[PDB]
């Protein structure tokens, strides 16, 4: 009810100031979802044409292998050599990878999960690099100026997947397993063009709940690694989701919309077909219990030391949290400390 996915319509003004309305949106209780959709003003764009791209290179573009049955998933990711985004673009929309005909999303849904172990796709996931244009200052995944920003700050190391831009070049049943942002941080993916990105998401509240099911699922997995969901490798269709009670809702981002996934909401997803998408992680004063208490991929990966943010905006938690002593329990219905201005 107070969990489900929501659409925020920021004017102008709203847009100018990022963090700002980060905090209004959890304010509005956007977070409890674990995801939310940002339609931007008609007037912004990041981008005046998509056209001059074609010879951007893919340097490790994936096939994503899949295997299993009922529900239940492991995708293997297939390393390719480099190619260019026209000759990715010829593969996505040919007679053998472009998407299937539908009348509605449900049917998509239904191609998806019945299809995914078969005809493997190519992802040309994880690219470093931004499709914004220098002088673009509001929502610039490039440069979002939160608080994350402090690594960098004191020791100068930019660590890989944390704080850069990356950019997915997608086609028809490429997909996203099950996760949570690495450190259980904040993500913005903004759709640059082509066709839609399918989301599906389980309220923070709700994640440690799907945490004991994938453990129930693949007890091997498990006993190898506890955090093994952090290895992105696990597809869980919604069926199963339902059967076993876990909560969740579903949201389609088409070309032009933003969506912002919230500490420890753990997302899944899927392209309709040939798109673009740019992400990255940010942060919030919010995250800083997150991070503390993020269980981390012990076999295997991305770890960052809290150290700098306790020790900024915790201090007096600082020795007692170096003690092993920080019994802090997190309540994932409480917004940003931020958003105080909007109740
Ligand atoms: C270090 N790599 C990014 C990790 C990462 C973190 N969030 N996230 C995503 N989150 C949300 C949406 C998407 C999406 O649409 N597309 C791809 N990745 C998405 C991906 C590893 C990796 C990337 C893509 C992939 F398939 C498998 C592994
Ligand atoms: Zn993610
Ligand atoms: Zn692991």
């Amino acid at each position: 009810p107070s969990a489900r996915i929501m659409t925020f319509y920021p004017t102008m003004e709203e847009f100018r100031n990022f963090s700002r309305y980060i905090a209004y949106i959890e304010s509005q209780g956007a977070h409890r979802a674990g995801l939310a959709k940002v339609v931007p003003p008609k007037e912004w764009k990041p981008r005046a044409s998509y056209d001059d791209i074609d010879d951007l290179v893919i340097p490790a573009p994936i096939q994503q292998l899949v295997t299993g049955q009922s529900g239940l998933f492991t995708q293997y990711n297939i390393q390719k050599k480099a190619m260019t985004v026209r000759e990715f673009r010829k593969i996505a929309n040919s007679d053998k990878y472009c998407t299937p005909r539908y009348s509605e999303f449900e049917e998509l849904e239904r191609k998806y999960w019945k299809n995914l172990t078969f005809n493997p796709p190519i992802y040309g996931a994880d690219v470093n690099g931004t499709l914004y244009e220098k002088h673009v200052d509001e929502w610039n995944i490039g440069r979002l100026r939160t608080i994350l920003d402090l690594v960098e700050k004191e020791s100068g190391i930019t660590i890989e997947g944390v704080n850069t831009p990356y950019l997915y070049f997608g086609m028809w049943k490429t997909s996203f397993a099950w996760h949570t942002e690495d450190m259980d941080l904040y993500s913005i993916n903004y759709l640059h063009f082509g066709e839609p990105k399918s989301w599906y998401s389980v309220p923070p509240e709700h994640g440690k709940r799907l945490e004991r099911l994938a453990k129930g699922f693949f007890p091997g997995s498990a006993q190898s690694c506890e955090a093994f969901l952090r290895h992105k490798m696990t597809l869980i269709s919604p069926l199963m989701l339902k059967k076993y009670g876990i909560p969740f809702d579903k949201v389609t981002q088409e070309a032009g919309e933003f969506m912002i996934t919230f500490p420890y909401g753990y997302h899944a997803g899927f392209n309709h077909g040939f798109n673009c998408a740019e992400s990255t992680n940010f942060a919030t004063r919010r995250w800083i219990e997150y991070g503390k208490q993020a269980v981390l991929c012990s076999c295997r990966m991305v770890k960052i030391s809290m150290d700098v943010f306790v020790r900024k905006f915790q201090p007096e938690r600082y020795k007692l949290w170096k003690a092993g002593k920080d019994n802090t329990v997190i309540d994932h219905t409480l917004p940003t400390p931020e958003a105080a201005e909007f109740l």
